[PDB]
């Protein structure tokens, strides 16, 4: 259990939006992230590991033997028949090679998953697109084709024996197909803090807010803290970790901890809406070590400000290679409106997590 390691192949930049060069999920979202790396050394202290594509079998622990038919059949169809499938989902556009990029983005995780189980790693960030966190067993959603960390989850319990995966989603927006998938799920706790607004911020759905705590036998190991303000900072985020994710993270004693890490939070996001430091999200990675003996992998969702997110990726690197913790640029008091919803999920939540009593 020594290195961080990192998936970065230039098939992650061989697919992008063909009737817009301007798309903001674009191949430079994640050149510019390496180009940082680079720059401030932190690149070359990373252990480089190799992606792989994922297989159908993998794929199929979450996603739906039609759908991935579906999904594989995209490489061969023209750019009218590509425009036609895409316009049946919300937020999503197709390329020819966009199932062939997604399933290395896949199998970047995977890979990380394996050298960390196997004490090989301490850590890892896989630089990975198309992003994952919003594709659905049988749909695309919100540029997404397949759900990288929820397939990773299921891969880590099949392949390497692990009971209990915590999945923490600190990208703006709701990573609504993780809660779909393990919705009716005990071993997979998802935990996601995002700008909701009473609905009225994408994906504008009711299942976003804090009274979605899972079916069934999952019922509280679905966690939502919606933001209803814009402007949240630093000293929010610390806050929601403190007092509700990591009690919650240390009751359920996960083996593995997957990070949805988008960087749109960030400042400087042209749409996310909210302050936060990219300071902030070195404390948060660091936050996440104490758990799960620091077995850690985080896959890059959203972020579209190309400088904010490759600072967001540094500051998160930095706390995996255990550099120490920054000085935060903002104050460490919550504001009353993210106290608010940390309350509110609080309060849902109490019932199944004697650490929230
Ligand atoms: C889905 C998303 C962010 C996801 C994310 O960050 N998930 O983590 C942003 C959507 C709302 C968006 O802004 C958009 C922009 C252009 C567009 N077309 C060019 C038609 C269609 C949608
Ligand atoms: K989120
Ligand atoms: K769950
Ligand atoms: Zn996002």
């Amino acid at each position: 259990a020594t290195g961080t390691g990192l998936v970065y192949v230039d098939a992650f930049t061989r697919f992008h939006c063909l009737w817009d060069a301007s798309h903001p999920e674009c191949p430079a979202r994640v050149s510019t992230v390496m180009e940082m790396l680079e720059t401030e050394g932190l690149l070359g202290r990373c252990v480089q590991v190799e992606a792989r594509a994922v297989t159908e079998d993998e794929l199929l622990l979450v996603h739906t033997k039609e759908y991935v038919e579906l999904m594989k059949s995209t490489q061969n169809m023209t750019e009218e028949e590509l425009k036609t499938l895409a316009e049946k989902y919300d937020s999503v556009y197709l390329h020819p090679g966009f199932f062939s990029s997604a399933c290395l983005s896949v199998g970047s995780v995977l890979q990380l998953v394996d050298k960390v189980m196997t004490s090989q790693l301490r850590n890892g960030f896989s630089i990975n697109r198309p992003p994952g966190h919003h594709a659905q067993a049988d749909k695309m959603n919100g540029f997404c084709m397949f759900n990288n960390l929820a397939i990773a989850a299921r891969y880590a319990q099949k392949r390497h024996r692990v009971q209990r995966v915590l999945i923490v989603d600190w990208d703006v927006h709701h990573g609504q197909g993780i809660q779909y998938i393990f919705e009716e799920d005990p071993s997979v706790l998802y935990f996601s803090v995002h700008r909701y607004e009473d609905g009225s911020f994408w994906p504008h759905l009711k299942e976003s807010d804090s009274s979605s705590v899972g079916s069934g036998a999952g019922q509280g190991y679905n966690i939502n803290l919606p933001w209803n303000k814009v402007g949240m900072e630093s000293g929010d985020y610390i806050t929601a970790f403190q007092q509700l994710l990591l009690p919650v993270a240390y009751e359920f004693q996960p083996q593995l901890v997957l990070v949805a890490a988008g960087f749109d939070a960030v400042i400087g996001d042209p749409k996310g809406g909210m302050q936060v430091s990219p300071e902030c999200f070195s404390i948060l990675t660091h936050m996440l070590k104490g758990v799960a003996q620091g077995r850690l992998v985080l896959a890059l969702e959203g972020g579209f400000n190309l400088q904010s997110t490759a600072e967001g990726v540094c500051a998160s690197m930095r706390s995996l290679l255990g550099d120490p913790c920054p000085h935060l640029p903002s104050s460490g008091a919550p504001c009353e409106s993210a106290l608010k919803s940390i309350s509110k999920t609080i309060s849902d939540l109490y019932p199944f997590w004697k650490s929230l009593q």
